[PDB]
């Protein structure tokens, strides 16, 4: 699968605390980096998945990862709806945004039929290596604390190989 | 161009003040339809363009005239967008969603570069067949008097052939 | 469709008030122009739309703004015709002719059915971006400000990018 | 080349004293047709290989004969030229009209780079076989009388056998 | 990615507590299943993973919920080394043994390169839809209870569409 | 049509006033000619044709033209019926054989299914330009005194440009 | 090669003593063929070679065998040729005009580039097989004995297989 | 057949008296070389074929001849095999493991609807080519006695060709 | 090739004697041999044919059949039965493949050469190959290894399992 | 083929005794017959190629060359002619083609025998084919027609027009 291969290169803007960055696999590099891709903003399903990610930001933050969130909407209306879901509002981490769905199809990650990522999170080691991979059909949710398992364990390995 | 062709066959989700409801070119068979296209939601530019249509939906409603707004947003975000803006509130007309962007290339008007629609704006006759397309670049906008004064030219060129 | 691409290269032989001179792309560059596309010369349909487009002549040439008339008939119909009709008399911009059919289809407004362009006009800016796309069919008719109102809006975006 | 084929279908408007027609293949049917095909109308060039013809029109009548001129000029063209120059006044034949080249192709006679037919003649008998082909560069002209000779000894040789 | 979509059909062998079996997709119509791999029998690694497994054996089993464990390797090569260590022995859902690789890379989980599947687990409904994909590197252990977890999640939102 | 277009290089044996010499391209640079082309020697038919051209041979020597006659027939048969008829004895300008048939498909007048060219006649400038054209079918003779006629105008036309 | 293999279908005109007629594989059908096959009729080389099988075809047409000589001439030349030399005089079987060239190409003895046949000699059994195909180059003669020879040795193999 | 081909390179690992080895082509250069394929570890049938090889070995080491015994297993299992049967103890030449498949299919050796590679013996010279390709169904046996023959045989001949 | 069915084939050869021919059907319903070999008549040693000889007899009362094959025609064959002492206690089949048909069958061509390599193919009753044996050169045959091989498959093909 | 140059080919073949090498080259610079013919050992007359033989030393004294032809090896060659005494007149080289290469460049393939048709080809010093002859089974070929065709072709080499 996409497993152990390499990020594809990207150009996507994106929103973070009021601002509006740019990212690129540049940004990446040396990092470890959590893509945490998602369908639409402003549904009515219950943004808690996203919650739970910021609630373990500052943990994670503290670990030396970077988090992306992904939807195939424009870093626009991520702005608007970081300040419309009490939620959303605690997000920190940048919210990526991918209208022409570049970003979410380097990850084999496009709903094609409906032009809306699918439920998926990668985590990318410093060297561009997708080490861990998970894809939820809607309404099975993804914990954040067995990302953060992952995560240490991911880094754990990295310094003790075999 | 698309001019005097008959439009491709489509099937998307809207939002129609509270409601959600699936269109397709079958709702268009019979009537005088306007395709209002545009970049997206939530942006920070003028919904001044949208909210003038709303300005005539009386008279365009009148003239046995629909109007579907289309943007490759989801129906979710023109539902937030619609009661969050005071001129996006004015829409009674339905609004599309194109997150597929497939009714966006229906009409051959895509960015490819930003997954986003142009601005333009398509008169289609009863039979399905294009009368007008209206295409400009961002800052240079369209009126919505220009619109009806050819609907109405439109009409009647119909009534009384060559 | 066109909207935001550069026009293709071309060479057409054209009238302007005496004389036949010869109008490339070359022509264009560094200039805003106009093409207004129409059926044919010599028709018994109303030289309206080409009048209206003189008598804001004064104003365009103010603008910086070339007009390039053209349609699949030859320079010397062209003559012909703007020494024997009334309004045709009034134009002082370049009446071009294209016989071969292809600056037409550069601008891929050709009815193949008949051999006679069709009802658009294209605004071009200095780079040769076209900025504004406007077709319709027999009987609608096209506003003379209604385009002025386009090029105003067009060279002014430019001034202040988005 | 073409000669001895069998002229290939076709549906052309025409200009016939005053009134506009249609024209096809089933009118060539059982006659002996002559098409003489030219450039463009309203040039600089002497009308004066038409008026030849024109001139021997009574004569050709009587022969059983029926002559096209084709341009790839709109009929509508044909009918303000017909009012403007004295000689083309004289025209009591149909003047076919062929701005989508088709009739002019059929007859592999178009000047591809100029969107103009070839100065071509030619007679086709009764049964569609082409009996008499004549093509000159512009400047060389056709001589009626020429013309009339060979469509005499055509039908002479088509009840003379061998 | 293939979240939501449909388990293909294949047909191996595998060892059962005791006895060798054949598994084919028929055997999944109707039921809950995991599918649980890895890739090599008789590593160095400790087979912590599949001993998490056969400890919840009972919860899923109660829950409707069939496991089976894929590798590569034979099923005589299961049958064995379901015999050399304590923690395999502990196993009573199917072993399954890949060596054609065709049920591996239906889930497209074949590192070509080794001929080993990678670490991942597939929970699949009873109409054969993949809800849950999880894949880890080397190194990186699978909790069986966050498996647990996802399936209960997802025989909920089976009966709980909303 | 050839008309107007450059006649192809050519290589052939021909029959000149009692001796056997070669022509090519390369002996009309230069040179006003005519290429009579016949379907064969030795046939029933009157060589009216043929014999009223030697009537002219001084005329168009005195002009600059030069006469080449051609058909499919070998020089050597040339030189017999050279000798058979009167007619053809008058002739002084050669008579080109074309077995290959490849001169006569340059000029695009091979009737395949016999394998001999067809009645036409091509006037070429002194740059290769073919200016006339004339190919009649079978008992609809040439006359000598039209082709005059036309080679002066040909001639007229190349020095007096308008 | 074309030893053993059948002779094609053709139809060609030709000269048999005195008149025309029309040769088809359906002649040579039940019966032994000769098809000699040479270069061209009126050359400057003594027709010995026609002239030998016609001293041997009194003899040829008792072993019921038909002879049939072929050149890319017309038939016409062929009876000029026939009432013109000493030689060609006596021959008394039909001589074929091959000027489509067609059957010097089914007998693969086409010189292409000058589009004569080379001297070769086919001997056809009544089933249409090819026995004897000698073929020699210009200068290299052939005998009617041998050729008598070979056809009485292919009528006895026909008689007394193996 | 691969008879007389020089074998293709090769990686793989091994299991070889003790420990995991690297084998390639490269270690066959030079050497003769016997590739010993066989299904598959741990299955039911006694590995008497794998046993006569190793009781030979000392004999087929003193003329020189490597042993690669081959399956689809993984060198992993080879060693649990190894340190657990009787025969399969005796073993002193290397176990390569083949679990790609590459090497089988390099020798065409495949059951790819089983993914086991076939009970198939080849015999490689010091160049690198097979001399000997003993390939048998299952049940079919094997007889290391035999092998030795032939290999002597094949070292004979390359000592006195022809 | 191994364990795939042999291909439909027509050639002419030579057995005792006399000119037949030789199909599939006629290995279809019985146990075959396919020995193919370069050339009749060169320099080598009959060794391998004169070899298979000797076990015609044996494999006949097994209802098991051999035919020889080579790019020569059946009436090489003739020719070499008929002079070649080792050749002339042939007595099953020789298969003359001057079109290299049945060689290309069996995929067994030196393209190189227009010659078979040598090569021994062992079909069983269902037309499956199942002992297949090709070696270079020098390396030979024995008529007893193959025997054995046919004797393990008549096994397997009576005793599954 | 008429008319048209030899190609490059490289066949083995006897030659009196001992085997040699063929090439284009050497029928560079030299005058050639290529005589094919169908199989060596066959209950066929080898008529034809006894036929040729006895005019080989006058060939040879006019530099001209004789190659018979066929599928077989040259190894078969050598057998054939110190076997039957037609063929062991013959002095001039017996070209092997198993691979059927040299009877494809003259296009003389029965490619559902794989076996050259019978066909004699004249080839003068450039390498152009001049006097072709072939001939279905039963035809003969006159040595004596042969002849006739090389001085024929001799003769107009030297003295054109």
């Amino acid at each position: 699968s996409l497993i152990n291969t390499k990020i594809k290169p990207f150009k996507n803007q994106a929103f973070k605390n009021g601002e509006f960055i740019e990212v690129t696999e540049k940004d990446t590099e040396g990092r470890w980096s959590v893509f945490f891709f998602y369908p639409a903003d402003f549904t009515f399903v219950c943004p808690t998945e996203l919650g739970d990610v910021a609630d373990h930001y500052e943990e994670l933050q503290k670990l030396g990862v970077d988090v992306y969130s992904v939807s195939t909407d424009t870093h626009f209306t991520h702005k608007a709806w970081h300040s419309s879901s009490e939620t959303i509002a605690k997000i920190k981490y940048a919210m990526i945004g991918d209208p022409t769905g570049a970003l979410t199809r380097n990850f084999d990650n496009m709903r094609e039929d409906e032009g809306l990522a699918d439920r998926a999170t990668f985590v990318v080691d410093p060297q561009g290596i997708i080490q861990a991979i998970e894809v939820t059909a809607e309404g099975i949710g993804r914990d954040a604390s067995d990302l953060l398992r992952k995560i240490k364990a991911a880094q754990y390995v990295a310094a003790h190989p075999g």
